[PDB]
This record gives C-alpha cells, sequence and structure tokens, in this order.
C-alpha cells in the first residue's frame, strides 16, 4: 500500500527537520533547486566606532525665511517648494547623521543669516 | 521501511502529475501555503507622479555632421553608417523616456556644436 496519501500522513509523522532533509534531498536528486540564492543584507560593526553623525535641525527660520531656505535647498538640493513647505512646517530636520563639519557648517549659514537651528 | 531516501525513489516510481497531486496534497494539509505577502512587485499607479522621461529629438545636424554623428553613436552605439543614416533621416529620435539630466547633457553637447536639438 504505498499510496500517496499514505505519504502525507508519513511527513506528518515525522519531525519538521525530517522534512526539511528529505525536501534538500529531492532538491538535489531531481535537481529541482535554484542553487543560487539572492538577497544582500548585512551589517557588521566593531569597537572603535567614529563620531561623526550628526543631526541638524531647524527650529525657526527667523527674519531671514529666504536666506534659510537657501541654506535649505542649498544643503539638500529639494524642490524651492518642498523647501518653502518644509521651513513652514517646522520644525523639520535639515540633515540626520552628517559630518559635524557640515553640520557646523550650514548651522554658522544659519546665525549669519539669523535663524535657530538646533543640533543633536 | 520508510526512509527518507526511500521516498526519493518514490516520487521517481510515479508520474509527475501523480507526484503533483502529492506535493499538494501537503501543500493544504499543512497549509503551508499562506504566510501573508510582504511583497513581489512594489510599483503601484496612482497620483503624484515622477517626471524623468524626456524625449531628445534631432532636427537639424547643422554645420558640424561630425561632432553631431559622435554625440548620436555616443548617445547610442549604433554603426557609423546606421548613425550616418540616422542623422540623414532627419528629423530623427536620438532617445525616448531617457533621464533630464542625460537629455540636457547631450543637449548641450549639441549646442557646443552648433545643431538644432528638440525637447519634449
Amino acid at each position: 500500500s504505498i499510496t500517496k496519501d499514505q505519504i502525507i500522513e508519513a511527513v506528518a509523522a515525522m519531525s519538521v527537520m525530517d522534512v526539511v532533509e528529505l525536501i534538500s534531498a529531492m532538491e538535489e536528486k531531481f535537481g529541482v533547486s535554484a542553487a543560487a540564492a539572492v538577497a544582500v543584507a548585512a551589517g557588521p560593526v566593531e569597537a572603535a566606532e567614529e563620531k561623526t553623525e550628526f543631526d541638524v535641525i531647524l527650529k525657526a527660520a527667523g527674519a531671514n525665511k529666504v536666506a534659510v531656505i537657501k541654506a535649505v535647498r542649498g544643503a539638500t538640493g529639494l524642490g524651492l517648494k518642498e523647501a518653502k513647505d518644509l521651513v513652514e512646517s517646522a520644525p523639520a530636520a535639515l540633515k540626520e547623521g552628517v559630518s559635524k563639519d557640515d553640520a557646523e557648517a550650514l548651522k554658522k549659514a544659519l546665525e549669519e543669516a539669523g535663524a535657530e537651528v538646533e543640533v543633536k
């Protein structure tokens, strides 16, 4: 009685592992596998980390929305509109995880114009 | 005598169709065919469309068919001849649905040579 049904209850008789091995077996035997795999995804790490991830937030454009808008699109490159809305939607994050030098560069720019910036 | 291997030779004992039923049985039984749908294609069609599909047409090569021919084959890679005929068959579409940056890149190139281009 080597029916197909009996084979069904057979797989439901063994452990998942046994099922993995089986499937894996046939896969090779009948050669019905896309032996290749693809996904790409990972993220290594190790002591001795750097500190060049500063976030520049914009609190108040101040009485110089003009210069600000410039600094914005200038630091990013978003459409005039997008930039406008951004500022108009204050507070708004200008940059995230950028080099300190860059952060302070724009920061000083905001100050020169007379705007309120946030560094975190 | 229900070994993993014995099962392998079992699948190679029946027809493909009969096997399809086998595999199918388990699929339904263990219901191992219904675990949400993370994604597959991911590309719906809704408002908020982009504008990066510009067409660069060539109207007149001008008094610089040489430079033009270069720009042509350079932007495409068609045989010297093909390119020649193309230009000689003006007007001729250079590119279709290409990035604006690219469109303007060749455009400026044509201008540098002194040719008439069309952007649509």
